[PDB]
């Protein structure tokens, strides 16, 4: 069965563990599975990604064609440096709206950074339907709701919004868990089929580069995307001008392969290339999927005093070293019109520029450093040259 | 969406008609739709499939993932001819069975012309559980249920067994409703989304033979499924010895093409055999995927007076031309113990033994016929020699 990696966003309070909670009971005594309680939900461990902490709860649950991972935390700073950091990735997101209160700041927040970071779904859960009988009224902060959506590029006019009461239907109220069934529905059809990591473009950062007599250049590394056969063309690039070669043999300590899969640390033969043409930072990929850049825009979370970052701002004018993949790259930041300074536990939106060109599409993360400190991470918004 | 047809099947008065409204009344209410009334289902009008005459209700239906076509019938008869006609096609059925009397006649008789006919997938849904309440009757049906399943080589191991209230689930009782979308649930992950014909191994039955000057010998016909191309061998089955030749063109009314495809009438040239060597009754067909055969076993359903059919009733004895594909070819009949009569109207089980081997395996229809008029139709059940 399909694998899909969902999760909930919502303002603090609104219902995004109980109706995690609500999610994975009525699916279980439906289609079968295993019931997650609130408390243990709500009781989120923390994990350490790219040197800063989150509190995040991870479930999963079945409906009758695929499987899910969700993810729901705690805070809206979990949700902040869990989204940029791309610690839990979602394929799509349940954005859950009180309609006793109507959308509220963190709402409005997780839809502009579930845009900027990539989160291609959302589909609305109109929560505490229960508290609200007005019909005129629910209509309202459905309005709102589909608007908001609207402003950060998302087709609010055709969101599947469900309404619902997440407290009741996990309370055993049969006809409230039927609208989780209806949510679960619109998972099931709303959210595409995501795409497996194999089936996207060859793509290996360059770790390290070897030469063998006759035999040619190897450079070694982890396949982060697709599958790389011999004898197909391939492109080195970033830091210098796109070169291309040919795969020549795929090797994995001593054992020669036919082809390199995604998730495999295996070393690419390249015919018509030497060391020294191959810098640090370069990846290998298939002819025409990625390109080199030096400007593009972004969203950035700069840690706090606390997690080990900063004790003083920074301003327009800072110059870090910008870590892509495998190295640094110094660049100049252009913050956003109006912005000040940038304290740290700050998270805001700057243009960064590049010294050289690295290869890099939406949604590329990175890591701001003092250096050898993290000071901040980031993921690319979008490429700007 | 994936489009599969379904129906249900069962023992009168269990719940078929009942079933088969509630899943529109709740699917639709759940994941939209619209709502079919029970007397428009109950009251089914007729159909003239093919001379004959059936009652079959036709309703359609959706789950987030596919869209049903499902067939629901007022009589025993009408299953009957129906399920030997192929008139109503199911990729899956959903076997009612009544928790107040368990498995009776006709659960039986369907399950066994399921088997006949190659119904794949067979869903049960134990109905009127709001009846009984007693834990212990209801493992006890299902137990007997699985165990009648298992006779005629059904899964009764691994076949669903929904226990439910087709009535309540009409009334809107979310309670009983929920079962109707777990019943949904097995639809859409127990049952396969069926075999294009493009997909299957190719057969053409040969309806002319021409000799063109200088290329070769042609055989001309619709290819009823799978596909041939240049280069690709082929065997001609059916009547004497299996010849095997290659197909060197694939042309189509002066236009010339290299393949030929499920659903076109086309003209395949092969490198070999003369004109003088095709026989009528004789298929080309994909190397070892079909053999020629003279005796099987059978379900025939004997037109009536008013379907054009024979006015009077034949007994042992009745040399009947069979009707496979494109020609007649004469057998002779082997009635069942005690029957030594069949009324027009009438299906009996029949063994047939032909005068010359026909290519064919389970499943195949043929029709009885009388001079060019069709006076039976039947289904191969089990071919033996
Ligand atoms: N009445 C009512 N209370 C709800 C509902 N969903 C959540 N709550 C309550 O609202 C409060 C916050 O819920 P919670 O899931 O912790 O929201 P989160 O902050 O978004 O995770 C708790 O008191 C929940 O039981 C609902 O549908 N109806
Ligand atoms: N108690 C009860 N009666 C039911 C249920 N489902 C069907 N029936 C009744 O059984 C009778 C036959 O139903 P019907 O659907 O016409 O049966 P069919 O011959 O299988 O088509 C009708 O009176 C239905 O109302 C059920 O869940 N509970
Ligand atoms: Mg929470
Ligand atoms: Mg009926």
């Amino acid at each position: 069965k399909p694998h899909v990696n969902v999760g909930t966003i919502g303002h603090v309070d609104h219902g995004k563990t109980t109706l995690t909670a609500a999610i994975t009971t009525v699916l279980a005594k439906t289609y079968g599975g295993a019931a997650r309680a609130f408390d243990q939900i709500d009781n989120a461990p923390e994990e350490k990604a790219r040197g800063i902490t989150i509190n995040t709860s991870h479930v999963e649950y079945d409906t009758p064609t695929r499987h899910y991972a969700h993810v729901d935390c705690p805070g809206h700073a979990d949700y902040v440096k869990n989204m940029i950091t791309g610690a839990a990735q979602m394929d799509g997101a349940i954005l859950v709206v009180a309609a006793t209160d109507g959308p509220m700041p963190q709402t409005r927040e997780h839809i502009l950074l579930g845009r900027q970071v990539g989160v291609p779904y959302i589909i609305v859960f109109l929560n505490k339907c229960d508290m609200v009988d007005d019909e005129e009224l629910l209509e309202l902060v459905e309005m709102e709701v589909r608007e908001l959506l609207s402003q950060y590029d998302f087709p609010g006019d055709d969101t599947p919004i469900v309404r619902g009461s997440a407290l009741k239907a996990l309370e055993g109220d049969a006809e409230w868990e039927a609208k989780i069934l209806e949510l679960a529905g619109f998972l099931d059809s709303y959210i595409p089929e995501p795409e497996r990591a194999i089936d996207k473009p060859f793509l290996l950062p360059i770790e390290d580069v070897f030469s063998i007599s006759g035999r040619g250049t190897v450079v070694t590394g982890r396949v982060e995307r697709g599958i790389i056969k011999v004898g197909e063309e391939v492109e080195i690039v970033g830091i210098k001008e796109t070169q291309k070669s040919t795969c020549t043999g795929v090797e994995m300590f001593r054992k020669l392969l036919d082809e390199g899969r995604a998730g495999e640390n295996v070393g690419v033969l390249l015919r018509g290339i030497k060391r020294e043409e191959i810098e640090r930072g370069q990846v290998l990929a298939k002819p025409g999927t990625i390109k080199p850049h030096t400007k593009f825009e972004s969203e950035v979370y700069i840690l706090s005093k606390d997690e080990g970052g900063r004790h003083t701002p920074f301003f327009k004018g800072y110059r870090p070293q910008f870590y892509f993949r495998t190295t640094d790259v110094t660049g100049t930041i252009e913050l956003p019109e109006g912005v000040e300074m940038v304290m740290p536990g700050d998270n805001i939106k700057m243009v960064v520029t590049l010294i050289h060109p690295i290869a890099m599409d939406d949604g590329l993360r990175f890591a701001i450093r003092e250096g050898g400190r993290t000071v901040g991470a980031g993921v690319v918004a979008k490429v700007l040259s």
